[PDB]
């Protein structure tokens, strides 16, 4: 099963200076429950900013460098492979990922972040047309949650 696995804002930014724009530790918390014991495919980019392998799931980094061999992180070097990764594989990241795979993927886990944010990546446009909502979930507010957040899942129609 191949997934993207993504927040974007209510512009479909999802980044800016290869950090998240936003602080939301329930959509943190909200993408491990989703990827424990599977698989994380990520662009370099995306990689480097978070500087270290995610622990209990596979993490796999799609770059051309071909010395890239990091403790704990698999290398691919082309799209291609992904095909070949084993059991749920997730797409998480960057913009350039994304761009790759929304029309290959099975399904989409979004959490719509329900604000309006600087940035210079974005998730690409896509319609309801095309995707069929299994859930939406409102994210519960707190003190540390403080911006309106909405999960979804999405299958393919
Ligand atoms: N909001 C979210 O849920 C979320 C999640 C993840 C990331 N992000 C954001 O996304 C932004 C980064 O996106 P980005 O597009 O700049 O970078 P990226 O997708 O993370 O990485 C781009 C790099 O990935 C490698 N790559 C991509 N496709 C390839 C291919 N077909 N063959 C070989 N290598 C390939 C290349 O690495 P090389 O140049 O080394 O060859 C390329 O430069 C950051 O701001 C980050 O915060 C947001």
């Amino acid at each position: 099963t191949l997934s993207i696995l993504v927040a974007h804002d209510l512009q479909r930014v999802i980044g800016f200076e290869n950090q998240l724009p936003w602080h939301l530790p329930n959509d943190l918390k909200h993408l491990k429950k989703l990827s424990t014991g599977h698989t994380l495919v990520m662009g370099r980019k995306t990689f480097e900013s978070i500087g270290k392998p995610l622990p209990n799931r596979r993490n796999v980094v799609l770059t051309s460098d071909t010395s890239f061999n990091v403790e704990g992180v698999d290398v691919i070097h082309s799209i291609e492979d992904i095909y070949q990764l084993p059991g749920h594989v997730f797409i998480f990241g960057g913009q350039t990922l994304y761009e790759e795979m929304i029309d290959k993927v099975d399904d989409m886990y979004i959490t719509v972040i329900e604000g309006k944010f600087r940035g210079d990546t974005f998730f690409p446009p896509y319609t309801f047309e095309d995707w069929e909502v299994a859930s939406s979930v409102e994210g519960k507010l707190d003190e540390k949650n403080t911006i309106p957040h909405t999960f979804l899942h999405l299958i393919r129609k």
